[PDB]
């Protein structure tokens, strides 16, 4: 069977090459070579951002409730503690310090963090737009260039004002093309590579705030462990 | 002027004073007056337990939910991560260890902690009942004592079955009174002071588990801070 | 039942302590400590007097009729006696002497006795009034003392003429307070203890008059007994 | 002049003088003339008894009321007394003894005394009637005596049934006359003089009872005078 069905194989592979003509659309001379690669690069910067933002916002709400629950924990232990027992003031001050630390983390992650994306995303819109800016005259340059030759090929004489018009289009499109090459060839790919800059600022902000809080939380909770040890000794007398 | 109407309240309220006092009882130098310490005092131990238990159960659910949310945090970072960043394996292992530590805390507090209260509490239920085991035996002992005297005073001849019966009650009640005194004056006061034993075992179980988790969490999260530092260095190349 | 109904016992005794707030009235800083005890003492002098007077007046009327009936007895025996019989003049003079003795007792108890209460009750009104005299400035002294401190506590400066006013009240009330302490601390309790003085004067007057009469009456009636003995001897001859 | 009208009164009044004298009777040397002592004389004994009885009954009620008022005196002092005075028990016993003495007097005079009159009085009622037992027998005796003579004078022959009848009346009346003389001349005069026997028994009963009471009353009340003296000493401390 496999070879007879290989008539299916033979048909499929080479005849599919003709099918690719039908797949794409109506013109083929384009900005693709240099600047679609830069376009895809600058879009690859955007496409991770939207996921990161969704997760960062949802989890920032999760952190805001988490810190609120840790504030409730502290107030509840303060209030549940009662003055018959040895140390209430010291552990109360520990809880107040951990409240301060939760408020720092809450401010920094929940409120402040999103700006750290913006901190370098500021520029990316105009630059995304500018990939298209370069493209406009990468297309019109070739169109004008060929058009000039076209006229010089079609007319019995130069005098055919169309040759002048196509020259004017060629000059204008080449001027824009070259200016936009210089600006955009550096900036747009540099901005893709710099996409890591805003990712790193944001992730660093988020984790730095979390880690400073938990670093303080561990010493504060180890201090309450020492409060357990003295409470063991206290255990018989009270 | 209104005080004249208070004269009417005086007549009625003086008769209630008598009837309240009829509530009280009869005795000789009785250590049951220390059992008039026990009942309201071993009830501090009960009523503070009900508050402690209530809070500990509510907050044990709160801790279970917190540890679940921390499992979700880890799984979310682990899943959110991309293979193009090298520490993905190291920080995945850091998160796996912190998952283990949350599971240990969750088991220890949320599941296990109530038994710690129970361990010293097990003796208290019988011993509270024992407060009345002793207390009634005073009422019988001095009732029988004064009954024997009452017969010997009332009865014209002695040779009175009432006197023999009152002697039998006196002996029986005195034996129970003295047995219960010896047992209960040791045990029941000891249970009051020893109430601190379950309070301390319970509080120690709860805070010990929380501290071992957070001590491990701080080292594990400091190791993710070091991952931020290497990511800052990485930031520019990627 | 008794312990469940002891929920009634438990409720009644401690919750009654809160009920005592509702029982009394609107201020608590007062003359009670030193001088209500002296006030009750000087009132305890009055409260036996009114009963004693009621009974002494009613029985003084009873004595006035009793002595009148004894006068009728004497006149009737004098008049019933007749001159055929041996001794009429001697027993007639006995009756006349017992008339004199009844008139002495009648004067002394029925007419004169009440003044023997007054003999020392003279002073008690003003002194009863004076317990209140002391009280007026035992109250206003504290009120002025506290008021001075109040002003010195409330005003931003001394200059607040209220401080002067409260000083003037304090001085005046302390002057009256001390004067009234000196007079009243001795007199009012001494007057309670001296209440026995007028009781004893009155009871002595009453009984002394009665006993002098009956002492004479017994010798007078024993003399008429000797008249019976001679009348036995007379019995045959007449 | 008015004396002339007295002549008219003389004629009528002289005829009444005759008719009064027709009231009188007939006799020989009769000891019934001493029975003309008895009737008006044993009536002194009756009429003075009625006065004595009247007064004794009225005054026995008066004594009953007096002794009742003295019971009330004692019970009133006993009840009026206060436990803070020591002789309350001694003077209570003094009053209890004087209650006994009033009850003894009350029984003896008020209830018992009339029988004392009665004891000697019992013989008098029959003996008063006996005065007429004798008196009529004179009227029969001399009527029959003079009747026998009258027949012997009037009757022509003797042999007269009237003379025999008059002899029978004379004998019968003389026997009764002489029997009654012997009995009644002894007894009835003796009863007149012996009237003093019940007067003396009665007066002695009355005054003896009154004196024994008052003799005891004076010692008992002198013992309350001693209670006044100890109360004078007590007076200052109480």
């Amino acid at each position: 069977m496999a070879d007879l069905f290989n008539k299916h194989l033979k048909k499929a592979t080479n005849r599919t090459k003709e099918k690719l003509l039908e797949g794409i659309g109506k013109a083929k001379a384009t900005q693709d070579e240099v600047f679609d690669q830069h376009a895809a690069n600058l879009n690859k910067q955007s496409k991770s951002c939207e996921k990161l933002h969704k997760d960062v916002k949802n989890y920032s709400s999760a952190l805001r409730t988490l810190l609120s629950a840790e504030k409730q924990l502290r107030d509840t232990i303060r209030d549940a503690y009662e003055p018959e027992w040895p140390d209430r003031e010291h552990l109360t001050a520990i809880f107040d310090n951990l409240d301060i630390q939760t408020n720092e983390l809450e401010k920094t992650v929940c409120d402040d963090l999103p700006q750290t994306v913006t901190q370098y995303v500021n520029q990316f819109p105009d630059l995304k737009k500018k990939i298209e800016k370069r493209g406009r005259k990468l297309v019109d340059y070739d169109s004008a260039k060929n058009s000039f030759n076209s006229v010089k090929a079609s007319s019995k004489k130069d005098n055919d004002p169309k040759l002048a018009k196509a020259t004017m289009e060629l000059q204008a499109a080449e001027q824009m093309y070259t200016e936009m090459n210089n600006e955009l060839l550096e900036i747009l790919p540099a901005v893709f590579d710099s996409r890591i800059t805003f990712f790193v600022d944001t992730l660093q902000t988020l984790f730095n705030a979390n880690s400073v809080y938990q670093t303080d939380a561990s010493k504060f909770h180890k201090q309450i462990v020492m409060q357990l040890d003295k409470l063991g000794e206290s255990m018989d007398y009270l």
